[PDB]
C-alpha cells in the first residue's frame, strides 16, 4: 500500500527512541522525511539507520519544555526544507504524580507531557495548513482507564485525546487530519529499564504481559508505528478526530478473560 | 428517593451561580449541607433562598486559582463541620483560547479550568476518605466533541474526564466514588449576558437550541443539578468512574436530525 | 429527592426476580404501579413485599417470545389502569451460544434476549407517546466487552444499546426518553444458574464484590423519573468500574 | 508499505459493489485474492478490472440468508484455495424497519443485516484458526448515533460492533484477530437531500468514499494492525464525534 509520503516532511518529537524511534524509522521507509526533536542525542547506530533509508532527515535537539526551543526547532526545519506535512506529538513520561503531590508536581507533569503537544501543535498548524497535512498524538489507554498513582499524566494524556477532537473540528476546513494513537503496554528500552529494578525483572515483565488479551505479550514500537504512519498518510484521507487503540486488547476487552 | 445526604457536608465550588448554584440548592433541598467556594459573594436572594432550606450552609470566599486559598478554605471547612463528604468541582470557564493563542494563555486556561481541580481533590481526599464521601467533577461535552477554538477549555475539560477515571482507580480501596456530568447547552445568566453581546440575541440563541435534539431546547442547570446530586448519594453506591452525558442528546444522537 | 412517579403504570418484563424484581419493588417504593411481565408466577414473599408498598401492583403470565402474548398483555393492562407511563425491558438469558453453536441456536438466542425488547417497544410506544413517558432497557457489559462462548447473548445485549440511541431518536418529539442501564456482575438467580464466583468478585475494582439488583435498580428508575428529564439515548454503567477501569488493578 | 497480504486469500460478502467492491479491488491491488460471495453477478467492467490486478480472484453467487449456501460457498472456497486468511462481512442493507412496523419485518432485518455474520464467522473460523487470519466487520454510524425509522438495520448494524469485541475474546488465543470499521455517508449503489447531507459531513463537507473505506479494512485485515483487535475504527469525516453544531 502507496501511502504518499515520500518527501512529506514530519517532525517526530521524542522521535529517537522507543515509539518515537520506530516512527521516524518507518517514516524513512516509507520515502518520508522524519524529522527528530528530542532532548538527547539519538544513538549513533539509530542515525546511521536512519540516515541510510532517509539521507535528509534531520536530527535537532529540543528541549520541549521550552517554548522558545520549540519555536526555533519548527523555524529552523521550515527554513531548511520549506514544508512541514506532519507532526506526531510523542514525547512524554509516566511520572507517578498522584493526587498527594500537589499543584507544583502536578503542574510539572503536565509540563512534561500535556503543555508542550499545545506548544508544539501551536508552531506547527500554521505550516501543515499549506500542504494540507497531518497531526499524530500519541496518548495512553491510561487517560480512559486510570491507573491509580499518575494524575499528572493521566490528566496529560487525556486532555491529548480532547485537543485531538478539538484541533480536528478547528482544522477541518484547512483539510490537515488530527488523530490520536492509544497504547496500552509497549516494550521499549526504558519500560525494561524500570521493570529491572524490580527483584526478579522477568517475572515482572510476565505478569504485565498476562494481563494483554491478544497474545499475553507487550505491544512493539512498529506495531504502534505502523498504525501512527498510517494515519498520517492521505490513506486515512477521511479519518480525523479519532482515537485508535493499539493495544492487545487492554483497554476494551473483558478483564476477566485470563 | 431518600438518598440519604442528610447532614452530610459538600463542597461545591463555583457553587452560587449557574449549575454550581443549581446543586447547591438540590444539596440543600435534600437537607445536606452545601459549602460555596467562590470568588466572589453569592447574590442576596441565593442566600436567603439556600439558608431557608438549610441554615447551616455557607459560603466561603475563594480564588480557587490561589492553592493557599483552596487549602485554607477547606481546613476551615473541617474546622466548621467536623467532616467532608462531598467535593464538586464546577468551577470554570470557557475563555476561547485558541491553536493559535500560544503558550501563555494556554496555561492561563488550565489554571483556570484544570489545575484547581486537582487542588480541590488534593486537599479534600484526605477527608472524604474518613466519611467513604463522593466527589463530582463537571465537565463539558467540548472535552469529546471539540468546539474549534477554544484548546485551553477543552484540554482542560477532557483531562477532568480522565481524571475522574484516575480518582476512581486510586480511591476504590477506600470507597470513595468519582463520577463526572457532562452537560452540552445550558442556559445561565451569564451564558445569556454572552448572547445578549450579539446583533440579534433571540436569533443566536434559536441557532443554537435548534441543535439540541431533545426538545431543541437548553438543558436547565437543575437537570445537570440531579444528576450531579444523585452521583454523590449512595443510591449510586456502585457507579465510580462514570461519565454521565446530561445534554439532551447533543453528544450521542445522529447529527443529522433536525 | 421526590421522583414524581407516584400511580405511574411502569411494565417491567421478568420483573419478579434478580435485577427485574428490584426495579419492581423499587417502582412500588415511589408509589409508581409496577406490572411484571413474565412467564412463571413471582414467589409469594415478593407479591407480599410488593404489594405492602404497592397495593396496585400486578403480575402477568407472558411468554416474552409469544408476540400476540406481548401484545395481548399491553392491551390488559391498558384495560386495567386506562394508561402506560414506562415500560422496563429486562427480561434476559445469559445462554452460552457460541461461534460452534450454528443458525438456529444463534436465532433462539435472538428470540431470548433481543427479539422481545423491540416487540414490547413496538407495543408499548403509542400508549407512552400519550403519557410522554419513559423507556428504559437493561443490558449487560458484554455487549462493550465480549466475553467468549456467548455471540447470541452478546449481539443481543450490544442491539439493546443500538435501539436506545435509534429509539431516543425517533421518539425525541413525542417527549419519550429511551436509556440503557449497563450491569457488569450482579447477585441474582440467573446469576446462579449460570470459587468461580469469589475469583469473579474479585475482579470487580469498588469494593471486590458484585454490583446489588437494588443498586441497578436506583440508576433504572432515576431513569424513568423526570429528574432525568433531558436524559435521552444514554447507556448508564452501573457496574463497580468493571467496563471501564484499569484491568490490571488488584 | 507492504502489508503482507501477498497470496492471502480473503472472502468479501457483497463485495462486488460499493463498499465491498472498494475491499476486493483493494485486496487485489495487494495481491491478495478475494473470493466475493454476493446474491448477484458482479459486472464484467468490475471482473475485468479485479483480474487484471489478481487473476486468481473469484466470485461465488451466494444468497447470504440461505445458511446451507454460505455453508456451501465457504467449503467451495478451502476447496479451491486450500487456506482461508480473511472475512470481510460486508453485505446489508438499512431497510427502514421501524418501531411501528412490527415483529416479522423488524425479524427479516435482522436475517438481512446481522444473521449471516454470524453464519459467515460460523463456517470460516475453523479455517481462520488454521491460518491465524482475521476478520474485519463494516457496520455503520446508525450503531451509535440511531438514526429513527431503522430499528432493524440499527439493531443489526450494534449486534456486529458487541461481535466484534465477543470474537475478539473468543479467539484471542488462536492469533485471529477481529475489528470493525464504522463509515457514516459513503456514496455508492445501496445509497438536494443529498446536498444536504453532504453539508453535514465536518471533513470537506464531502461523503466518505468507497476506497477510503476499503484502505482502513485492508490495513485491519493485514498484519501491520498485528496487535489491534475488538476495536471498532470510525472513518467518516468526524460525522460521529466532532460537535454537531459545526458548519
Ligand atoms: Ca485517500
Ligand atoms: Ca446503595
Ligand atoms: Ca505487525
Ligand atoms: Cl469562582
Ligand atoms: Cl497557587
Ligand atoms: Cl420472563
Ligand atoms: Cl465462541
Ligand atoms: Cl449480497
Ligand atoms: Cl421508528
Amino acid at each position: 500500500m502507496d501511502l504518499n509520503l515520500q518527501d512529506k516532511v514530519v517532525i517526530v518529537t521524542g522521535g529517537a527512541s522507543g515509539i518515537g524511534g520506530a516512527i521516524s524509522m518507518r517514516l524513512a521507509e516509507e520515502r518520508a522525511i522524519p524529522v527528530v526533536f528530542a532532548r538527547h542525542a539519538p544513538d549513533g547506530a539509530f542515525l546511521d539507520a536512519l540516515a541510510q533509508r532517509q539521507p535528509r532527515a534531520t536530527y535537532l535537539p529540543v528541549e520541549l519544555q521550552d517554548d522558545a526551543q520549540c519555536r526555533d526547532a519548527v523555524a529552523q526545519t521550515i527554513a531548511t526544507f520549506g514544508r512541514l506535512d506532519g507532526l506526531v506529538n510523542n514525547a512524554g513520561v509516566n511520572d507517578g504524580i498522584g493526587l498527594d503531590a500537589g499543584r507544583d508536581a502536578f503542574v510539572a507533569s503536565l509540563e512534561r507531557n500535556l503543555i508542550h503537544y499545545y506548544a508544539m501543535a501551536h508552531y506547527c498548524v500554521p505550516h501543515l495548513k499549506a500542504t494540507r497535512g497531518a497531526i499524530v498524538n500519541i496518548s495512553s489507554k491510561t487517560a480512559v482507564t486510570g491507573q491509580g498513582n499518575t494524575s499528572g499524566y493521566c490528566a496529560s494524556k487525556g486532555a491529548q485525546l480532547a485537543l485531538t477532537r478539538e484541533w480536528a473540528v478547528a482544522l477541518r476546513e484547512h483539510g490537515v487530519r488530527v488523530n490520536a494513537v492509544i497504547p496500552a503496554e509497549v516494550m521499549t528500552p526504558l519500560y525494561r529499564n524500570w521493570i529491572a529494578t524490580f527483584e526478579d525483572p522477568e517475572a515482572k515483565l510476565a505478569e504485565i504481559a498476562a494481563k494483554v488479551p491478544l497474545g499475553r505479550r507487550f505491544t512493539t514500537p512498529d506495531e504502534i508505528a505502523d498504525t501512527a504512519v498510517f494515519l498520517l498518510s492521505p490513506r486515512a484521507s477521511h479519518t480525523t478526530g479519532e482515537w485508535l487503540f493499539v493495544d492487545g486488547g487492554y483497554t476494551h476487552l473483558d478483564r476477566a478473560l485470563v
